[PDB]
């Protein structure tokens, strides 16, 4: 099944959120930076809740060796993750994230500190690295039938103090990098020929991506590939920055507003907006896109909480319909921090991971609620049952 096939069957998505991707060197990084080892268990709730993908950050380039092969322990238990969702049905969109930076920052920039550019023996160097990382992915799981999407990178040049105003300058760049990804995959054939791949956008940026990442730069036509952007705004709500404390967003969504901490952008026209030029730029010409990472903090406020709750519901229930409707497929952020979501501070979490349950209601009631009301839109060049 190719990109559109399998695209009207993934939504919603759901991340594994600071679970694989935590950098560490051993298996126990997976419960490093939240508390509960996955199991089959945990991810049945993340299918029962209604959840039909599950993105999985994961960090390979740190448990590799000093010859660059990743530790065969490690890739045992990923591939044991993913089986987990692959037993259930789920789609799977596995990819290599931040990271340690390793490509994210040091593909763009000589140093992690300061903005140096790079030349052409760092980038060479930085595809040939890509491109064995990938093989040895690709190749441990080229059985994997179409339930198994790769992503290539995260967040390239997202770091705002290095890159900020050098997107136009970077996008060349990451075209590369993405192209090299795709090459390697391609290469190991089998299943891996025709499995849909994810490549990411400048900063994962809609604004910059549609400027600089034009369809005509993607690495293959239209028929078997995605486009991933994430989408975060307004921070002040969604966690970003400044994100606690006075400037903080409570409220969200013309109907929601309340005393104080109310958002003053970045509210439901602007969302749309934002999602069209998506549409325009890549779903309408075939290809699908995943915003990979989304979220809002759920939080416990000394205020409406009523009010607050609703609007929480209500940015999932816009970020899924609207997304829904311009052939976008969402992926909460889920770091299964249960304790913040009874701060002022707040979590994204939804899925309580050590009780196999969803405990944040509200989103949970959003996402189910906007994917009804959302329409998929079907590009086909010839008949489909529906």
């Amino acid at each position: 099944k190719d990109a559109q096939a399998i695209a009207k069957d993934m939504y919603p998505g759901w991340n594994l959120g600071n679970t694989l991707e935590a950098t560490g060197s051993g298996l126990d990084a997976e419960t490093s930076w939240q508390p509960t080892l996955t199991t089959q268990q945990i991810i049945d709730a993340v299918k029962a809740a209604g959840f039909k993908s599950v993105r999985i950050p994961c960090s390979w380039d740190i448990h590799s060796d000093s010859n660059g092969e990743i530790d065969a322990q490690w890739m045992a238990r990923v591939k044991q993750v993913v089986n987990y969702c692959i037993n259930d049905g789920i789609y799977v969109v596995l990819n290599d994230h931040w990271d340690n930076g390793w490509i994210e920052v040091l593909g763009f920039s000589k140093s992690s500190s300061s903005y140096q550019a790079v030349d052409e023996a760092t980038i060479t160097s930085k595809i040939t690295r890509l491109k064995d990382l990938w093989t040895q992915i690709a190749n441990e799981f080229k059985d994997y039938d179409e339930h198994l999407l790769f992503a290539g990178l995260n967040e390239p040049f997202q770091e705002y103090s290095l890159f900020s105003g050098h997107h136009e300058e970077l996008t060349p760049i990451l075209c590369r990098y993405n192209q090299a990804f795709v090459e390697a995959v391609r290469a190991t054939g089998g299943n891996n020929a025709q499995r849909t791949l994810v490549v990411q956008g400048p900063s994962t940026n809609i604004n910059s991506s549609v400027n600089y990442m034009t369809a005509d730069k993607l690495p293959e036509t239209a028929g078997r590939l995605m486009v991933e952007v994430h989408y975060y705004d307004p921070g002040q709500f969604c966690g970003t920055f400044d994100a606690s404390g006075d400037n903080a967003f409570y409220f969200w969504g013309a109907a929601n507003h309340s005393t104080d901490h109310n958002a003053t952008y970045g509210e439901e026209a602007y969302m749309l907006s934002q999602f069209g030029l998506l549409k325009t730029a890549y779903t309408s010409l075939g290809y699908p896109v995943i915003i990979g990472e989304y979220a809002a903090l759920q939080r416990t406020i000394s205020g409406d909480q009523n009010k607050h709750n609703a609007s929480v519901k209500y940015f999932y229930q816009c970020v899924n319909e609207y997304a829904t409707n311009n052939g976008i497929i969402a992926f909460a952020w889920d770091t299964n921090d249960t304790n913040g979501l009874n701060s002022e501070g707040g979590s994204s979490t939804i899925i309580d991971r050590a009780n196999s349950a969803v405990v944040g209601n509200n989103a949970m009631e959003g996402v189910k609620a906007g994917v009804a009301a959302g329409k998929w839109p079907f590009l086909e060049h010839h008949h489909h049952h529906h």
